[PDB]
């Protein structure tokens, strides 16, 4: 869906496609962390089940389980560098810090 | 999403298709009929635009603007035959008659 | 939810309810109009049901039961005078003629 | 919404706003943990908000920022004791640990 990549996380996922030298796509998926808490998951795709929804931004095939799809809507997923760190990076407008 | 086709409404898209000789498979949109109402629509897709949702039921593909996923959630395609008329209907559990 | 009321709209309904004399607010609901069809429904609420979602615009408690949510988001009443006609119309941004 | 509470966490609430003396009820929100990750937040409400949506289960008023719904739909509240500890646990059918 509204589910979008900015430049640097797509060409970051097409890179490790590339480098992987096969794959469908990517997989947004969500995870509980705790017990008050989500976690967001990525994952290489190489064949979507029959309960996933398929979208595209970027050139990226991105597949969500069609049951996760109301915790992923509006997200932007970002690839970033701060200090020594450097990865992915998952943004909603609706959500605040 | 949640959107699934009963086997007469899948065979019959399939039909569609095969008969059709061409296509990725079907469209189901939202249009409004009235300044109270709304229309679901049928149509076939050869290429999915990149703000369309894609998923699958009974091998065929459903293509869904991200926009209207929220009106067609929960829909169930059938194709019925009621009298002289023959085709298709959109259930949805959480809606009445 | 963001379901809001232009000032016309929410001006009609304050009339019905002042009229009317007693009423907590407005019901938005959906029905069936044929095998391909919605119908929206406006109705007066007394006594919003545990099933209902509450919210508020222009001092109008707007009463959704809460399975009808997913498609009435994004719908702006509003309420209009054409020709010879007068009455309520729904619109929705991600919906078309 | 189809958000719910237990019977403990139903209990709990209504302790804290017994005890407490005052207030309309329990506010669910969300934030961000990290950079792939969500908090679920629980707080008193005196005055919903006019972006906020109202339910009720169990005659706990829940009161959600209408952004917020989309992320917390399905969400069972419950309250639990585990070894030492005792706390609120959110749970979701359509979320895997
Ligand atoms: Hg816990
Ligand atoms: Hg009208
Ligand atoms: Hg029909
Ligand atoms: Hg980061």
């Amino acid at each position: 869906m509204s589910i979008t990549l900015s430049d640097s996380a797509a060409a970051r996922v097409n890179t490790f496609l590339a480098n992987r030298g096969k794959g469908f796509g990517l997989r947004l998926g969500v995870r509980t962390s705790g017990c008050s808490g989500m976690a967001y998951v990525l994952e290489f795709v190489d064949e979507p089940t029959p309960e996933d929804i398929v979208f595209e931004d970027k050139g990226v095939k991105v597949v969500v389980d069609g049951k996760s799809l109301q915790f992923l809507d509006g997200t932007q997923l970002d690839f970033v560098k701060e200090g020594l760190n450097e990865g992915f990076k998952f943004t909603n407008p609706n959500v605040k810090d």
